[PDB]
């Protein structure tokens, strides 16, 4: 661990720029979501837990990979320390598509069957959540310790470089602990924005006409008066008792505001939950293209390929995917004012 002597990659040192963004904006995140009150809920826990994963793999996952790049790729740590590494590349990248998985997953489940959560609180139904994503994680994980200690092969090309290299191991666990769960989290995803779609345009629809035909009385009749009656008249037939007769009693623009933003305001903040979301998940998905798809087209070809150019594209498309775990927190920051406040707070008050 930087010798330093033997070191042939000395510029390749700035990546520690890279690494110290990713532990700090997920430090950030952590202690958001630990003290902000607005932000105590499952969704944010899902984040919080999925920040202790991506803030351990620029503690433990980065820094070795970097250490490696600075040596040619030549381990320069003992060779048993190799397969431990692995794992934990393992173990915390799969945490990662684990948790926006079951995220998705989750809010799906909770618009499709939204029966009465009587078992238990949502803090605590949480809990059990994200230790089923540890739970797979680990069990995905743990056998390469074994693989890679009892045949070192497996984990060492060359017998210098450290990288997995088990076909069967790295085939099936593709889709076990990124392929399944990737499709999982874009069905999901893609199935809920549909639901939410059709609810809301239920409301929206109706509020959307009451709201036009008000702007025509203030152009500045008969038809257009009675154009927000039918409006309403359809809005009051789907939505707590207050709300049906709410628009029964409705100058106009006073009841709008008293009451019907509840709802409008409700709507619009299950839009942008779904907008951050995407982004989130698309990210994720696009950062790790490159990478996946270079390996499974690597195997797809045994030989008739340049497998030296597969490798040497595939030791920067691993970094496009670490850097993903840097990303998050600064997509909270951009759509989510808690966590820009928060996170401008820590930067200032704290550091
Ligand atoms: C550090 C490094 N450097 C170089 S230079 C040239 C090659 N090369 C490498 O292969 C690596 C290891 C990359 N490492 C990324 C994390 C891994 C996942 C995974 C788990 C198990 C598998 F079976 C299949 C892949 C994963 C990826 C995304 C996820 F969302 C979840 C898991 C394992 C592979
Ligand atoms: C922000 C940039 C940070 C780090 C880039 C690397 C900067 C440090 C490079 C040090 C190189 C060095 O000192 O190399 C001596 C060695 O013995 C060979 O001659
Ligand atoms: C094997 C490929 C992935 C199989 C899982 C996809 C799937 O059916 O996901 C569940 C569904 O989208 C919602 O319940
Ligand atoms: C170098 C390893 C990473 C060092 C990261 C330091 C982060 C830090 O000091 O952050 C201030 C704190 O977040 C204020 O609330
Ligand atoms: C190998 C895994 C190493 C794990 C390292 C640190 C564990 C992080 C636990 C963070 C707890 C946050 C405090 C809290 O729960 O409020
Ligand atoms: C070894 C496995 C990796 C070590 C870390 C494992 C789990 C960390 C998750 C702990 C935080 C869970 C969220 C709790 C909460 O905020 O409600």
């Amino acid at each position: 661990f930087k010798f330093p002597d033997g070191v042939q990659n000395w510029p390749a040192l700035s990546i520690v720029i890279i690494i110290i963004m990713t532990i700090g904006g997920n430090i950030l995140v952590i202690m958001a979501v630990s003290m902000e009150k607005k932000l105590h809920n499952a969704t944010n826990y899902f984040l919080m837990s999925l920040a202790i994963a991506d803030m351990l793999v620029g503690l433990l996952v980065m820094p070795l990979s970097l250490l490696a790049i600075l040596y040619d790729y030549v381990w320069p740590l003992p060779r048993y320390l190799c397969p431990v590494w692995i794992s934990l590349d393992v173990l915390f990248s799969t945490a990662s598509i684990m948790h926006l998985c079951a995220i998705s997953l989750d809010r799906y489940v909770a618009i499709r069957n939204p029966i009465e959560h009587s078992r238990f609180n949502s803090r605590t139904k949480a809990i059990m959540k994200i230790a089923i994503v540890w739970a797979i994680s680990i069990g995905v994980s743990v056998p390469i310790p074994v693989i890679g200690l009892r045949d070192e092969e497996k984990v060492f090309v060359n017998n210098t470089t450290c990288v997995l290299n088990d076909p069967n191991f790295v085939l099936i666990g593709s889709f076990v602990a990124f392929f399944i769960p990737l499709t999982i989290m874009v069905i999901t995803y893609c199935l809920t924005i549909y639901v939410l779609r059709r609810q809301a345009a239920d409301l929206e629809d109706n509020w959307e006409t009451l709201n036009d035909n008000l702007k025509v009385i203030e152009k500045a009749v008969k038809d257009a008066l009675t154009k927000m009656r039918a409006a309403a008249l359809d809005a009051q037939k789907a939505t707590m008792k207050d709300f049906r007769h709410g628009f029964d009693i409705l100058q106009l623009k006073t009841t709008r505001n008293a009451y019907i933003q509840k709802y409008l305001q409700a709507i619009n903040n299950e839009r942008k939950a779904s907008k951050v979301l995407g982004i989130v998940f698309f990210v994720f998905l696009i950062m790790w293209c490159p990478f996946f798809i270079t390996n499974i087209l690597s195997v797809l070809c045994e030989k008739s390929c340049n497998q030296k150019l597969m490798e040497k594209l595939l030791n920067v498309f691993v970094w496009i995917g670490y850097v993903n775990s840097g990303i998050n927190p600064l997509v909270y920051t951009l759509f989510n004012k808690i966590y820009r406040r928060a996170f401008s707070n820590y930067l200032r008050c704290n550091y």
